[PDB]
């Protein structure tokens, strides 16, 4: 679990977004597991507009943070699961490191801020929905 509050946004995984998060809806994106709703308060989180390949993210399942290469934002198959059928998401970053079921919403961050959430893993990998391309985040 986990999101990022920024100005009067909340992104989260789009596979986790509750009810009041489909009833205060900004702009939702099957293809890239996010979805962002409006908060009546304003957020704690800053954006990265950068083109970092390394940084530090928030593994919940050993309650701590770990650095991580990753690569850029791509179109990566992902196998079929229960919130999604097999697809190609989009604007997926790869990077060896722990991840289990749970661990999706954890903040992966470089030197300028918030670069994305961690969307997908397995088998020592961990896969990261990028937000730096959302301009309009900061707006
Ligand atoms: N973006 C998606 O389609 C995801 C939806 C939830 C399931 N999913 C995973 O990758 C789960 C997973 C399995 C094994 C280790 C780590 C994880 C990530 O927590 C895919
Ligand atoms: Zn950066």
């Amino acid at each position: 679990s986990g999101a990022i509050y920024v100005g009067n946004y909340r992104v989260v995984n789009r596979h986790l977004a509750t009810h009041n998060d489909w009833a205060n809806l900004v702009w939702e994106d099957s293809s890239r597991d996010l979805l962002v709703s409006s908060t009546t308060a304003q957020g704690c989180d800053t954006i990265a507009r950068c083109d970092c390949q390394t940084g530090v993210y928030y593994c919940s399942s050993r309650r701590k943070h770990y650095p991580v290469s990753f690569s850029k934002p791509s179109l990566i198959f992902v196998e079929a699961s229960e919130y999604y059928p097999a697809r190609y998401q989009s604007h997926l970053m790869l990077a060896v490191g722990h991840s289990e079921p749970g661990d999706c919403g954890g903040i992966l961050r470089c030197q300028h801020g918030v670069v994305g959430i961690v969307s997908t893993g397995g088998n020592g990998l961990v896969g990261f929905a990028d937000v730096r391309d959302l301009l309009w985040l900061d707006e």
